[PDB]
């Protein structure tokens, strides 16, 4: 299923991501270096911060309490569409989801 990662400079990278893989796992394993994923995906670090495109923000499962506690500490601007992408699990229904990657994670 297609996921489009748009870097801060505007370059769009479309990856095909298998069911059940987090957007963070697909990013880090494919050289999307602007997503760090330091804690390994347990919503313990805030370094997989992305901005979910408005056409998909309400299409993905809501942020649980742990993700909310960690989003508080993102280093780039926190926005209404900020999410930790290790919390976004790919499904066929999300095909085409676009996320914009901030210019910093640390
Ligand atoms: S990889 Fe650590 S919060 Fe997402």
């Amino acid at each position: 299923s297609k996921v489009v990662y748009v870097s801060h400079d505007g370059t769009r990278r479309e990856l095909d991501v298998a069911d059940g893989v987090s957007l963070m796992q697909a990013a880090v394993s494919n050289g999307i270096y602007d997503i760090v994923g330091d804690c390994g995906g347990s919503a313990s670090c805030a370094t997989c911060h992305v901005y979910v495109n408005e056409a998909f923000t309400d299409k993905v499962p809501a942020a649980n309490e742990r993700e909310i506690g960690m989003l508080e500490g993102v280093t780039a601007e926190l926005k209404p569409n900020s999410r930790l992408c290790c919390q976004i699990i790919m499904t066929p229904e999300l095909d085409g989801i676009v996320v914009d990657v901030p210019d910093r994670q640390w």
